């Protein structure tokens, strides 16, 4: 069996719903996939339950280091800081990362007016990802821009 | 009829899907609701189509100023800068704003350990929204934390 | 006639606090008729008894924005500061011009053809991104500059 | 024995460039045995012919991270810089300690009972937020400080 850690923000309803939607597609791909989704394991917010950052980081890292493959969602105004740190841990431990990046503002490389606009001040139409975090992914993994490509890449790594 | 402008990030698949999911619930609320969703009106990314920031801001503002009510999604690591600007325009023009904020890290006010942890350095478990943007909303509108409360608030403003 | 300037920008980290003070000093040295309001100079000292909720936070800041003749906005950061973005929207709707500063070094490279060709690859964009709705509101009645020299020069022309 | 320090932090705006240089000067003045690497001092001059994609960007920076004995990280900003967060994850997994600086003025007010009671209201949190996974990795082998004085004091103790 292949153990997958699904890295991604899990705090808003938009992200919670999208994670569950993607994960079910990944789990229906192959019965040997053992995917760990953090939102499925978080304790319901109770007034007596508490864990500090050290406990949080230690428990989260244990799930990362136990996986064979990390699936990371990079979308947002910036890459989620927790996801970025998890990618750094995975790279240093040799765990491959397949990342999904669907931002519609990444398209336009064939649009010569978008390219020319870069000569103007504050006219860039291409969304930006921190290239250090991206480079760590590509040094052992891949960044895909569609759910179709993500499922195929996970399938080819089984 | 009541015209609504749905403000929110519309670039990732997670946000695109969540916007369409929420908007259909808002439209099924009342037949007099005329909701404008920007993603339903964006041109398909074609290599010849281009508009600079001034054209983008002018067309977007025209849709904001034509609405009777603004629905704003505040979730994310930060409030979307475009949404924040749209809220500033709406407040200065007297257009009310009903905002949705579902981040699960906002809960814990009854957790005394989370409160005590604030005496430590870098142990805050409560997600942060820029309070200037939030204040503009509350000066003429409301911030709700659930889709159920959002639909009821929109219903009560018809 | 005095020119009242509102200095919009994040003011929470030491890096931003020091940079705001370093820029405001240069702006005030341009002309004696400049009456610049800097929010960090008016913030109340942190006290366990004092409290102001979001409504009176936004109202107090908006009062200073609306009383200004020109708004200087700092756009740098991983994203445009949400408060600054909202203040820009207020300024545009009220007709108050905005001169914005954007020094991010990742905005350069329009002449580099390899940077342009890299956009055909997934996740290889080297150009920092600003939300173009916020930028457009500035340019519709103002200007975005990329250096402190051009910022001071633009402020002088608007006196 | 020399102590090699990697200075992690955003280095793209003038505010961050000036603050990094202002802090690094103080750090180097602590002890002659400090060999601090500052990425902005090694960046190539912007040239339309030079290009490095994300893989060689990450590799070049990781080489400097892994060659260090201590990592100093700046966490301020609306969010922790994504590159800094990744570098912290690399440092933790390799066992390189991290001393982080976090000066955001919105972290104060734990004694204010009205700030604490305001958390029962929707969208009234006055306390700035840092991703606690990134913070936890630091404290598991290092420390987070809230002032430049405590940063220099902590660096001296680790020499």
């Amino acid at each position: 069996m292949t153990k997958i850690y699904f890295a991604g923000p899990l705090f808003s309803q938009a992200d919670l719903r999208y994670n569950a939607y993607l994960v079910e597609q990944i789990r229906q791909l192959d019965k040997t996939i053992d995917l760990y989704l953090p939102q499925e394991n978080a304790a319901i917010n109770d007034k007596s339950a508490y864990a500090d950052s050290k406990m949080i980081a230690l428990a989260d890292t244990e799930n990362v280091l136990a996986s064979d493959l990390l699936v990371a969602l990079l979308d947002g105004p910036t890459i989620d800081a927790g996801v970025a740190s998890e990618i750094g841990v995975a790279y240093a431990k040799g765990i491959p990362v397949v990342a999904l990046y669907t931002d519609s503002r990444q398209q336009g490389a064939d649009n010569h007016q978008k390219l020319d606009a870069l000569n103007e001040i504050a006219e860039n139409q291409f969304h930006y990802l921190n290239l250090y975090t991206v480079g760590l992914i590509k040094l052992n993994g891949r960044v895909v821009s569609s759910e179709e490509d993500l499922l195929e890449e996970i399938k080819q790594r089984l």
